[PDB]
C-alpha cells in the first residue's frame, strides 16, 4: 500500500512548522529508519538532521536500560496502534534526560501502517507543573495529528482528552518513581 | 487585511477546539465566526448567533467580576482566561473556561478578538489535564493564525497550559 507523494509533502510541511518535537519512521522495513525529524526534535537531542536520517531512533538509548518500555513499543508497532511510554534517553553529548514518547501509526492499513510518528516530551524540565506541560504537549500533538489525517477530525477532541489524560498519568508515575 | 481573514476562516473550519471570532470595529462586538465544535457544544446554530454579542451564553447576573475582567482585557487588547457560568441553547448550565486572545490591528486596538471555550465538568477527575490539553491545542491554532510568533509557540504553550490548570484548581476549590 502507498501514501500519495502529496500527503507525504503535507506531513513535511506539518513537521517543519510544528511547535512540538516530531519524528517519522518508515515501517516498510524491519530496521525502521528515521525519515523525517523536525527542528524541536533536533534541538532537544543535540543532533543535526543530516546526522540522523536513515537511523533507527534507538540511537538515543545506551546499553539496555528500557526493557519493558521497549517490548511495549515493539507490540504497538506490529499491532499498528498508539502508545505512550517514558524512556531514559541521551543527547548527542551523552547528557541524559527522560523522554515521554508518544507513538502514532500513519498511513497504510489498520494493522500495517506505512509509517510511525513519534513525538518526544522531555521530563526535564519545567517545575511543579509537569502534568500541565505534558498535557499541553499532548493537545498540541493531537492538533498536528489531525492536520496529518491520522486522527479523524471529528475525534480530535476525544483523542486529545484521552491523550492529555494518559500523558499526565505517566508524568505522575514518573514522579513517584524517585 | 483580506487574506489573513480567510486564513483565519480556514483555521476555524479545521480546528478541533471551540473557536469564536468577534469584530471589535463594530459597537456591539458581534460574533462573525463560530466553528463547529463551538456550535456542537452550545447547541446553537450559526444563523441564530452570528451578528450578536457572545453574552447570549449568559443569563441573569452571575459573572459580575468575570465580566469586568473581560471588559478590561478587551479594552487593553490583552489575553485573558476566565471561568464563566454559561447556558446551552436548551438552557442547560455549564461552566466555561474561556480563553481570549487579541487578533490583528494595533497592539492596543485589535481588529478582532478570538475566544475559545472549554467545557468544565466533563473530564471526571482529570480536569486539569483536559484544560491544559485544550490550551496546547489552542496555542497551535494561535500560531497558524500568526498571532503567536512561530518561535514563541512552545513557550507560550507551556505558560497557557499552566494558567489553564491554575484556573481549574481554583474552580475545584469552590462550593
Ligand atoms: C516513530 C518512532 C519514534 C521513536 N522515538 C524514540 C525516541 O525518541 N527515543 C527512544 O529511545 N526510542 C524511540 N523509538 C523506539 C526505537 O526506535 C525502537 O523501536 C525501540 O527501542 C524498541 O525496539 P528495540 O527493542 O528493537 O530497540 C521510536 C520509534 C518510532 C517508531
Ligand atoms: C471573542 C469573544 C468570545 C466570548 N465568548 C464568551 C463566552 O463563550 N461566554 C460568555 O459568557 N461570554 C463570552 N464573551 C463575552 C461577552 O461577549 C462580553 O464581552 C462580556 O459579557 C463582557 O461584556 P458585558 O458585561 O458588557 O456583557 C466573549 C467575548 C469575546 C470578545
Amino acid at each position: 500500500a502507498h501514501m500519495d507523494q502529496k500527503q507525504f509533502e503535507k506531513i513535511r510541511a506539518v513537521f517543519d512548522r510544528s511547535g512540538v518535537a516530531l519524528t517519522l519512521v518508515d515501517m516498510s522495513l524491519p530496521e525502521q529508519p528515521l525519515v523525517l525529524a523536525n527542528p524541536p526534535f533536533l534541538r532537544m537531542t543535540g543532533y543535526t538532521e543530516g546526522q540522523i536520517l536513515g537511523f533507527n531512533c534507538r540511537f538515543l538509548q545506551r546499553g539496555d536500560e528500557n526493557a519493558q518500555a521497549r517490548a511495549d513499543i515493539r507490540d504497538a508497532l506490529k499491532l499498528g496502534r498508539e502508545l505512550q511510554v517514558v524512556l531514559r534517553n541521551y543527547r548527542a553529548n551523552d547528557e541524559p534526560f527522560d523522554n515521554l514518547l508518544f507513538l502514532h501509526p500513519v498511513g497504510g492499513r489498520p494493522d500495517a501502517p506505512d509509517y510511525f510518528l513519534g513525538s518526544q516530551f522531555e521530563l526535564g524540565r519545567s517545575g511543579n507543573s509537569e502534568e500541565a506541560a505534558a498535557a499541553g504537549h499532548a493537545g498540541a500533538l493531537t492538533g498536528e495529528l489531525a492536520r496529518i489525517g491520522t486522527v479523524a477530525a471529528r475525534l480530535e477532541m476525544d483523542s486529545r482528552r484521552h491523550l492529555a489524560q494518559a500523558a499526565a498519568a505517566l508524568v505522575r508515575a514518573w514522579e513517584r518513581r524517585g
